[PDB]
Protein backbone atom coordinates (compact mmCIF):
# COMPACT_ATOMS: atom_id res chain seq x y z
CA UNK A 1 0.00 0.00 0.00
CA UNK A 2 2.89 2.33 -0.61
CA UNK A 3 4.96 2.58 -3.72
CA UNK A 4 8.33 4.62 -4.65
CA UNK A 5 6.78 7.78 -5.46
CA UNK A 6 8.88 7.65 -9.28
CA UNK A 7 6.89 4.44 -10.44
CA UNK A 8 4.83 6.88 -12.07
CA UNK A 9 5.77 9.23 -14.83
CA UNK A 10 5.04 12.35 -13.28
CA UNK A 11 4.21 14.10 -17.05
CA UNK A 12 3.90 11.99 -20.40
CA UNK A 13 6.73 13.28 -22.12
CA UNK A 14 9.56 12.22 -24.99
CA UNK A 15 8.30 9.10 -26.50
CA UNK A 16 4.94 9.25 -23.71
CA UNK A 17 4.29 12.10 -25.26
CA UNK A 18 0.18 12.54 -25.99
CA UNK A 19 -0.56 9.26 -24.02
CA UNK A 20 -3.74 9.21 -22.16
CA UNK A 21 -3.52 7.30 -18.57
CA UNK A 22 -0.70 6.57 -16.82
CA UNK A 23 2.48 5.00 -17.66
CA UNK A 24 4.89 3.57 -15.23
CA UNK A 25 8.67 4.77 -15.32
CA UNK A 26 11.46 2.55 -17.08
CA UNK A 27 15.01 3.94 -15.28
CA UNK A 28 13.86 2.09 -11.76
CA UNK A 29 15.54 -1.15 -11.23
CA UNK A 30 14.06 -4.04 -12.96
CA UNK A 31 14.11 -7.88 -12.01
CA UNK A 32 16.84 -8.78 -14.47
CA UNK A 33 19.78 -7.07 -13.38
CA UNK A 34 22.50 -8.78 -10.66
CA UNK A 35 19.27 -9.16 -8.50
CA UNK A 36 15.84 -8.21 -8.17
CA UNK A 37 14.85 -5.95 -5.76
CA UNK A 38 11.53 -5.82 -3.30
CA UNK A 39 10.69 -2.66 -2.96
CA UNK A 40 10.20 -1.87 -6.95
CA UNK A 41 7.98 -4.70 -7.20
CA UNK A 42 4.77 -2.12 -7.90
CA UNK A 43 6.53 -1.22 -11.16
CA UNK A 44 6.78 -5.34 -12.42
CA UNK A 45 2.77 -4.99 -13.07
CA UNK A 46 2.35 -6.59 -16.84
CA UNK A 47 0.26 -5.04 -19.35
CA UNK A 48 -2.66 -7.03 -20.75
CA UNK A 49 -4.90 -7.23 -23.42
CA UNK A 50 -9.02 -5.81 -23.33
CA UNK A 51 -11.28 -5.97 -26.49
CA UNK A 52 -11.36 -3.59 -28.78
CA UNK A 53 -14.80 -1.40 -29.22
CA UNK A 54 -15.97 -0.07 -32.48
CA UNK A 55 -17.25 2.88 -33.58
CA UNK A 56 -19.34 3.95 -36.43
CA UNK A 57 -18.44 7.36 -37.79
CA UNK A 58 -20.05 7.65 -41.37
CA UNK A 59 -23.22 5.50 -42.99
CA UNK A 60 -23.05 5.37 -46.82
CA UNK A 61 -25.23 7.68 -48.92
CA UNK A 62 -26.93 4.75 -50.42
CA UNK A 63 -29.51 4.57 -47.49
CA UNK A 64 -30.50 7.96 -48.28
CA UNK A 65 -32.43 6.57 -51.96
CA UNK A 66 -34.08 3.91 -49.99
CA UNK A 67 -37.45 3.72 -48.94
CA UNK A 68 -36.44 4.10 -45.21
CA UNK A 69 -33.01 4.89 -44.67
CA UNK A 70 -33.29 4.80 -40.45
CA UNK A 71 -33.83 1.39 -40.48
CA UNK A 72 -30.82 0.69 -42.47
CA UNK A 73 -28.38 3.27 -40.70
CA UNK A 74 -29.56 1.36 -37.40
CA UNK A 75 -29.33 -1.90 -38.63
CA UNK A 76 -25.80 -1.15 -39.21
CA UNK A 77 -24.66 0.20 -36.17
CA UNK A 78 -25.78 -2.14 -34.54
CA UNK A 79 -24.34 -5.04 -36.80
CA UNK A 80 -21.22 -3.44 -35.67
CA UNK A 81 -21.30 -2.34 -32.58
CA UNK A 82 -23.17 -4.49 -30.80
CA UNK A 83 -23.34 -7.78 -32.53
CA UNK A 84 -19.91 -8.12 -33.54
CA UNK A 85 -18.81 -11.49 -32.08
CA UNK A 86 -15.48 -11.21 -33.03
CA UNK A 87 -13.20 -8.73 -34.86
CA UNK A 88 -9.65 -9.17 -36.47
CA UNK A 89 -7.13 -8.04 -38.92
CA UNK A 90 -6.04 -4.81 -37.54
CA UNK A 91 -1.95 -4.63 -37.87
CA UNK A 92 -0.13 -1.88 -37.93
CA UNK A 93 3.39 -2.94 -37.19
CA UNK A 94 6.68 -1.18 -38.66
CA UNK A 95 9.29 -2.67 -41.22
CA UNK A 96 12.67 -1.63 -41.65
CA UNK A 97 15.07 -2.48 -44.42
CA UNK A 98 18.89 -2.02 -45.14
CA UNK A 99 21.50 -3.05 -47.27
CA UNK A 100 24.72 -4.39 -46.75
CA UNK A 101 28.37 -3.94 -47.68
CA UNK A 102 31.48 -6.52 -46.68
CA UNK A 103 33.70 -4.47 -43.99
CA UNK A 104 36.75 -6.53 -45.17
CA UNK A 105 36.63 -10.34 -46.20
CA UNK A 106 36.60 -11.72 -43.10
CA UNK A 107 32.49 -12.09 -43.47
CA UNK A 108 31.39 -9.24 -41.38
CA UNK A 109 29.33 -6.57 -43.13
CA UNK A 110 28.39 -2.85 -42.83
CA UNK A 111 24.37 -2.30 -43.12
CA UNK A 112 22.98 1.09 -44.18
CA UNK A 113 19.51 2.22 -43.27
CA UNK A 114 17.14 2.16 -46.78
CA UNK A 115 13.48 2.32 -45.88
CA UNK A 116 10.70 1.80 -43.63
CA UNK A 117 7.31 0.82 -44.30
CA UNK A 118 4.02 -0.47 -42.67
CA UNK A 119 1.65 -2.89 -42.05
CA UNK A 120 -2.05 -2.99 -43.63
CA UNK A 121 -5.50 -4.06 -41.82
CA UNK A 122 -7.53 -6.22 -42.71
CA UNK A 123 -10.87 -6.16 -40.98
CA UNK A 124 -12.92 -9.61 -40.55
CA UNK A 125 -15.97 -9.55 -38.47
CA UNK A 126 -18.20 -12.60 -37.16
CA UNK A 127 -21.38 -12.78 -36.45
CA UNK A 128 -23.90 -15.21 -35.10
CA UNK A 129 -27.49 -15.71 -37.28
CA UNK A 130 -31.06 -15.32 -35.75
CA UNK A 131 -34.61 -16.29 -36.32
CA UNK A 132 -35.61 -14.92 -39.55
CA UNK A 133 -31.92 -14.44 -40.97
CA UNK A 134 -31.58 -11.14 -40.51
CA UNK A 135 -27.75 -10.85 -41.03
CA UNK A 136 -27.80 -12.93 -44.10
CA UNK A 137 -30.72 -11.17 -46.03
CA UNK A 138 -28.96 -7.52 -44.89
CA UNK A 139 -25.22 -8.18 -46.04
CA UNK A 140 -27.27 -10.15 -49.43
CA UNK A 141 -29.40 -7.21 -50.14
CA UNK A 142 -26.45 -4.66 -49.61
CA UNK A 143 -24.25 -6.16 -52.31
CA UNK A 144 -27.03 -6.94 -54.68
CA UNK A 145 -28.48 -3.44 -54.64
CA UNK A 146 -25.44 -1.04 -53.63
CA UNK A 147 -22.81 -3.36 -55.11
CA UNK A 148 -22.73 -5.04 -58.62
CA UNK A 149 -25.15 -7.70 -59.59
CA UNK A 150 -24.11 -10.77 -60.82
CA UNK A 151 -26.06 -11.43 -63.66
CA UNK A 152 -25.46 -7.53 -64.86
CA UNK A 153 -22.64 -6.11 -62.88
CA UNK A 154 -25.02 -3.51 -62.02
CA UNK A 155 -26.39 -2.20 -58.63
CA UNK A 156 -30.11 -3.19 -58.66
CA UNK A 157 -30.70 0.75 -56.65
CA UNK A 158 -30.09 2.06 -60.17
CA UNK A 159 -33.68 0.14 -61.11
CA UNK A 160 -34.73 3.70 -60.12
CA UNK A 161 -35.39 6.25 -61.96
CA UNK A 162 -33.48 9.14 -60.52
CA UNK A 163 -30.24 8.21 -58.58
CA UNK A 164 -28.04 11.53 -59.11
CA UNK A 165 -24.20 10.57 -61.09
CA UNK A 166 -21.16 10.18 -58.80
CA UNK A 167 -22.45 7.26 -57.61
CA UNK A 168 -19.14 5.42 -58.22
CA UNK A 169 -17.56 7.08 -55.64
CA UNK A 170 -17.07 5.13 -52.10
CA UNK A 171 -19.07 7.83 -50.50
CA UNK A 172 -22.25 6.14 -52.28
CA UNK A 173 -21.34 2.66 -50.88
CA UNK A 174 -18.62 2.58 -48.07
CA UNK A 175 -18.77 4.11 -44.64
CA UNK A 176 -16.14 4.22 -42.20
CA UNK A 177 -15.20 2.81 -38.18
CA UNK A 178 -13.09 3.65 -35.59
CA UNK A 179 -11.72 0.80 -33.30
CA UNK A 180 -10.12 1.66 -29.69
CA UNK A 181 -8.24 -0.24 -27.25
CA UNK A 182 -9.19 0.80 -24.03
CA UNK A 183 -7.66 0.65 -20.19
CA UNK A 184 -8.84 -2.29 -17.65
CA UNK A 185 -10.66 0.26 -16.08
CA UNK A 186 -12.31 1.70 -19.48
CA UNK A 187 -11.53 5.09 -19.05
CA UNK A 188 -8.42 5.72 -21.37
CA UNK A 189 -7.70 4.56 -24.58
CA UNK A 190 -4.21 2.57 -25.39
CA UNK A 191 -4.12 1.82 -29.25
CA UNK A 192 -6.94 3.22 -31.75
CA UNK A 193 -7.46 2.99 -35.65
CA UNK A 194 -9.10 4.89 -37.89
CA UNK A 195 -10.34 2.94 -41.10
CA UNK A 196 -12.25 4.15 -43.88
CA UNK A 197 -13.47 2.91 -47.49
CA UNK A 198 -15.11 -0.05 -45.74
CA UNK A 199 -17.20 -2.25 -47.77
CA UNK A 200 -17.81 -5.88 -48.26
CA UNK A 201 -14.97 -7.56 -49.88
CA UNK A 202 -14.26 -11.53 -50.96
CA UNK A 203 -16.71 -14.18 -50.17
CA UNK A 204 -19.77 -12.95 -49.13
CA UNK A 205 -22.23 -14.96 -46.82
CA UNK A 206 -22.36 -19.10 -46.63
CA UNK A 207 -25.20 -19.55 -48.55
CA UNK A 208 -25.33 -23.91 -49.05
CA UNK A 209 -28.21 -26.55 -48.35
CA UNK A 210 -28.31 -30.22 -47.54
CA UNK A 211 -30.42 -32.52 -46.95
CA UNK A 212 -29.34 -35.53 -44.01
CA UNK A 213 -32.69 -36.35 -41.33
CA UNK A 214 -30.50 -38.78 -38.90
CA UNK A 215 -28.35 -35.58 -38.01
CA UNK A 216 -28.98 -32.50 -35.67
CA UNK A 217 -29.88 -29.06 -36.84
CA UNK A 218 -26.62 -26.60 -36.43
CA UNK A 219 -26.14 -22.62 -36.13
CA UNK A 220 -24.78 -20.48 -38.53
CA UNK A 221 -21.80 -18.12 -38.10
CA UNK A 222 -21.14 -15.23 -40.27
CA UNK A 223 -17.65 -14.54 -41.40
CA UNK A 224 -17.10 -11.18 -43.08
CA UNK A 225 -13.89 -9.12 -44.83
CA UNK A 226 -14.03 -5.75 -45.59
CA UNK A 227 -11.72 -3.08 -47.27
CA UNK A 228 -10.45 0.15 -46.09
CA UNK A 229 -7.44 2.89 -45.67
CA UNK A 230 -6.57 3.49 -41.79
CA UNK A 231 -4.66 6.17 -40.40
CA UNK A 232 -2.79 6.12 -36.97
CA UNK A 233 -0.76 8.98 -34.99
CA UNK A 234 -1.60 11.27 -31.92
CA UNK A 235 -4.78 12.68 -33.32
CA UNK A 236 -6.47 9.29 -33.97
CA UNK A 237 -5.68 8.68 -30.16
CA UNK A 238 -7.40 11.96 -29.13
CA UNK A 239 -10.28 11.13 -31.05
CA UNK A 240 -10.55 7.79 -29.36
CA UNK A 241 -10.20 9.19 -25.85
CA UNK A 242 -12.37 12.18 -26.88
CA UNK A 243 -14.94 8.69 -27.94
CA UNK A 244 -14.31 6.92 -24.63
CA UNK A 245 -14.72 9.79 -22.56
CA UNK A 246 -18.49 9.70 -23.21
CA UNK A 247 -19.62 6.51 -21.72
CA UNK A 248 -19.04 6.82 -18.66
CA UNK A 249 -19.97 4.47 -15.86
CA UNK A 250 -20.82 6.51 -13.21
CA UNK A 251 -23.86 5.76 -10.96
CA UNK A 252 -24.43 2.35 -12.63
CA UNK A 253 -23.49 -0.74 -10.71
CA UNK A 254 -24.08 -4.34 -11.63
CA UNK A 255 -24.99 -5.52 -8.81
CA UNK A 256 -27.54 -3.58 -7.15
CA UNK A 257 -29.76 -3.40 -10.55
CA UNK A 258 -33.20 -4.20 -10.66
CA UNK A 259 -34.12 -7.99 -11.60
CA UNK A 260 -35.87 -8.30 -14.91
CA UNK A 261 -39.08 -9.73 -13.28
CA UNK A 262 -40.49 -7.93 -10.72
CA UNK A 263 -43.26 -9.87 -9.87
CA UNK A 264 -45.23 -13.38 -10.35
CA UNK A 265 -47.38 -13.63 -13.55
CA UNK A 266 -50.59 -12.97 -13.17
CA UNK A 267 -51.72 -16.71 -14.39
CA UNK A 268 -49.32 -18.10 -11.64
CA UNK A 269 -51.42 -15.78 -9.04
CA UNK A 270 -54.70 -17.51 -10.29
CA UNK A 271 -53.79 -21.44 -9.76
CA UNK A 272 -53.69 -21.24 -5.44
CA UNK A 273 -52.05 -24.52 -5.68
CA UNK A 274 -48.46 -23.65 -4.53
CA UNK A 275 -45.98 -22.62 -1.53
CA UNK A 276 -47.69 -19.68 -0.46
CA UNK A 277 -51.22 -20.37 -1.07
CA UNK A 278 -51.38 -23.91 1.71
CA UNK A 279 -49.66 -20.78 4.14
CA UNK A 280 -52.56 -18.43 3.33
CA UNK A 281 -55.41 -20.71 2.58
CA UNK A 282 -55.48 -24.35 3.83
CA UNK A 283 -53.51 -24.18 7.24
CA UNK A 284 -55.68 -23.47 10.28
CA UNK A 285 -54.84 -20.06 11.49
CA UNK A 286 -55.58 -21.06 15.39
CA UNK A 287 -53.44 -19.00 17.41
CA UNK A 288 -50.61 -20.04 19.47
CA UNK A 289 -50.48 -19.44 23.39
CA UNK A 290 -49.46 -20.55 26.22
CA UNK B 1 -28.46 5.29 -78.33
CA UNK B 2 -27.53 4.44 -74.55
CA UNK B 3 -30.36 6.74 -73.15
CA UNK B 4 -33.04 3.96 -74.72
CA UNK B 5 -32.85 0.70 -72.75
CA UNK B 6 -33.44 2.43 -69.84
CA UNK B 7 -33.66 0.27 -66.57
CA UNK B 8 -36.31 2.09 -64.96
CA UNK B 9 -38.52 0.09 -63.01
CA UNK B 10 -36.37 -3.04 -63.76
CA UNK B 11 -34.53 -5.68 -61.16
CA UNK B 12 -33.47 -8.94 -61.93
CA UNK B 13 -34.27 -10.24 -58.47
CA UNK B 14 -37.89 -9.52 -58.25
CA UNK B 15 -38.17 -11.30 -61.55
CA UNK B 16 -40.90 -14.12 -61.11
CA UNK B 17 -39.73 -17.72 -61.77
CA UNK B 18 -39.69 -19.14 -65.24
CA UNK B 19 -41.79 -21.87 -63.97
CA UNK B 20 -45.34 -21.07 -62.52
CA UNK B 21 -46.19 -24.23 -61.40
CA UNK B 22 -45.81 -28.32 -60.97
CA UNK B 23 -46.38 -29.87 -64.75
CA UNK B 24 -49.94 -31.48 -65.01
CA UNK B 25 -48.22 -35.21 -65.63
CA UNK B 26 -46.48 -34.59 -62.03
CA UNK B 27 -49.49 -33.91 -60.12
CA UNK B 28 -51.31 -37.11 -61.94
CA UNK B 29 -48.49 -39.51 -60.27
CA UNK B 30 -50.03 -39.33 -56.87
CA UNK B 31 -46.86 -40.52 -55.16
CA UNK B 32 -44.56 -38.06 -53.42
CA UNK B 33 -44.96 -35.86 -50.45
CA UNK B 34 -47.87 -33.55 -50.44
CA UNK B 35 -49.35 -36.69 -51.53
CA UNK B 36 -48.58 -38.66 -47.99
CA UNK B 37 -49.92 -35.86 -46.08
CA UNK B 38 -53.30 -35.43 -48.26
CA UNK B 39 -53.92 -39.25 -48.32
CA UNK B 40 -51.49 -41.79 -46.64
CA UNK B 41 -51.09 -40.48 -43.36
CA UNK B 42 -54.59 -40.05 -40.80
CA UNK B 43 -56.00 -37.41 -39.54
CA UNK B 44 -57.46 -37.84 -36.20
CA UNK B 45 -57.65 -34.31 -34.89
CA UNK B 46 -55.19 -33.37 -32.29
CA UNK B 47 -56.67 -33.44 -28.58
CA UNK B 48 -54.79 -32.89 -25.42
CA UNK C 1 -47.24 -62.28 -41.85
CA UNK C 2 -48.80 -59.70 -44.35
CA UNK C 3 -47.51 -57.15 -46.78
CA UNK C 4 -49.27 -54.82 -48.90
CA UNK C 5 -50.11 -56.63 -52.27
CA UNK C 6 -48.58 -53.68 -54.50
CA UNK C 7 -44.51 -54.29 -52.32
CA UNK C 8 -43.51 -56.63 -55.77
CA UNK C 9 -43.92 -55.62 -59.02
CA UNK C 10 -46.68 -57.48 -60.70
CA UNK C 11 -44.61 -58.04 -64.00
CA UNK C 12 -41.22 -56.92 -64.32
CA UNK C 13 -41.76 -54.43 -67.24
CA UNK C 14 -40.02 -51.32 -68.44
CA UNK C 15 -36.81 -50.61 -66.45
CA UNK C 16 -37.28 -53.51 -64.97
CA UNK C 17 -37.23 -55.64 -68.26
CA UNK C 18 -35.09 -58.94 -68.13
CA UNK C 19 -34.92 -59.04 -64.04
CA UNK C 20 -35.29 -62.99 -63.11
CA UNK C 21 -36.25 -62.38 -59.38
CA UNK C 22 -38.82 -60.21 -57.61
CA UNK C 23 -38.04 -56.86 -58.42
CA UNK C 24 -39.58 -54.27 -55.44
CA UNK C 25 -42.11 -51.49 -56.61
CA UNK C 26 -40.44 -47.97 -55.71
CA UNK C 27 -43.66 -46.09 -55.96
CA UNK C 28 -44.79 -47.52 -52.68
CA UNK C 29 -44.12 -44.43 -49.62
CA UNK C 30 -40.73 -44.67 -48.49
CA UNK C 31 -38.99 -43.69 -45.07
CA UNK C 32 -37.41 -40.04 -46.02
CA UNK C 33 -39.97 -37.81 -46.68
CA UNK C 34 -42.45 -36.11 -44.08
CA UNK C 35 -42.60 -39.20 -41.87
CA UNK C 36 -41.48 -43.32 -41.96
CA UNK C 37 -44.74 -45.02 -42.62
CA UNK C 38 -44.88 -48.94 -40.25
CA UNK C 39 -47.58 -50.18 -42.64
CA UNK C 40 -44.66 -50.17 -45.15
CA UNK C 41 -41.51 -51.50 -44.14
CA UNK C 42 -41.83 -54.96 -45.48
CA UNK C 43 -40.42 -53.12 -48.34
CA UNK C 44 -37.66 -51.83 -47.25
CA UNK C 45 -35.70 -54.55 -46.55
CA UNK C 46 -32.03 -54.18 -48.28
CA UNK C 47 -30.42 -55.65 -51.09
CA UNK C 48 -26.98 -57.72 -49.98
CA UNK C 49 -23.91 -58.72 -52.21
Amino acid sequence: AKKDPNTIMSANSSYANGANGSVTNLEIPAAFGYTPDFRYYHAAADYTRRPTIAFLMELPNCFKDTDDAAKWGGSLKALIEMHSRTIDGLDYTLEVEHVETPFGGGGEMMQTLSKVRRARSVPVFTWVEKIGMPVSRFWNNYILYFMGEPNSNVAGIIGKGGITPAATYPDYNTFSVLFVEPDPTERYALRSTLITNMQPTGQGPEMRMSKDQTSSPEQLQISQTFTGLQMVGRGVDKLGQMMLDRASQTGIDLNAQPAFLSDREADVAARTDGYIDQLVSSLSKPGVAI
